[PDB]
């Protein structure tokens, strides 16, 4: 099929990291092209239901996604092939204290970031685990949406509900804490946890709670304060996405235009 690669077609040059999900490898296929290779750890996800999304996954295609390239899955274990990206995760991008970034390209990589989530949200495709550790840097710095709606597809008990180990607690609204109601807007919170991780160049959210403290801090209405790498202005966008009532948060449309006016402003 359209979505299936041939494993021949791949030439495994270099070991990009090894997980509990699979080993990441770094190779060419058909000699020329740079791709990621990842080689999925048996019993590790929901293969079927994966491939089956992966027809759809593949059609998003946003210069601000990874790209799905295809799957393997005739041999076991099945590989995932999507875009190469040089600088790696963005988590360990930005606590790389060296590239001494400047606000503005902190901002841009903001704005990478809601490029891609203005596209999902146009497709009514939700991330569910939107952080800096699941995007991605390539060789010219630019910043893209990793992993999206993967989550979906893990089998791991300690990933899967609020309850879990591995669940991503501080990225996650109240209603999801509180009720699992996952939506568009869960996913604006989780932008503006994102433009805060950021901003503060890697620091964990809540870095001095636990996730069942920092549960209870965001249920009592108190929230992140200002990272201080961020203006005022760039405050309130990331704020703006953690109003209590869901239906009050904007629309990644919204914060792409609150982010390009903060550029003119800031430039
Ligand atoms: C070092 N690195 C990259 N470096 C350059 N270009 C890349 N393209 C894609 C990844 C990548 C990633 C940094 C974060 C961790 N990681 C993952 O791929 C995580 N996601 C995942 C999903 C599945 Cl389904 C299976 C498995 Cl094993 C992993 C590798």
């Amino acid at each position: 099929g359209s979505w299936e690669i041939d494993p021949k077609d791949l030439t495994f040059l270099k070991e990009l990291g090894t997980g509990q999900f699979g080993v990441v490898k770094y190779g060419k296929w058909r000699g020329q092209y740079d791709v990621a290779i990842k080689m999925i750890k048996e019993g590790s996800m929901s293969e079927d239901e994966f491939i089956e999304e992966a027809k759809v996954m593949m059609n998003l295609s946003h210069e601000k996604l990874v790209q799905l390239y295809g799957v393997c899955t005739k041999q076991r274990p099945i590989f995932i092939i999507t875009e190469y990206m040089a600088n790696g995760c963005l988590l360990n991008y930005l606590r790389e204290m060296r590239h001494r970034f400047q606000t503005q390209q902190l901002l841009e990589m903001c704005k990478d970031v809601c490029e891609a989530m203005e596209y999902l949200e146009s497709k009514q495709f939700l991330h569910r685990d939107l952080a800096a550790r699941n995007c991605l840097v390539n060789d010219q710095g630019v910043v893209k949406v990793s992993d999206f709606g993967l989550s979906r597809y893990v089998l791991d008990d300690e990933y899967t509900s609020s309850v879990g180990s591995k669940f991503p607690v501080r990225w996650s609204p109240p209603e999801v804490l509180m009720y699992s109601k996952f939506s568009s807007k869960s996913d604006i919170w989780a932008f503006g946890v994102l433009m805060w991780e950021i901003y503060s160049l890697g620091k964990m959210p809540y870095e001095r709670f636990t996730n069942s403290e920092t549960a209870e801090h965001i249920a009592q209405g108190l929230r992140l304060y200002r990272p201080h790498l961020a203006s005022e202005k760039v405050y309130t966008i990331m704020y703006s996405c953690w109003h209590e009532k869901a239906d009050e948060r904007p629309t990644f449309k919204i914060l792409l235009s609150n982010i390009l006016d903060v550029m003119d402003e800031e430039s």
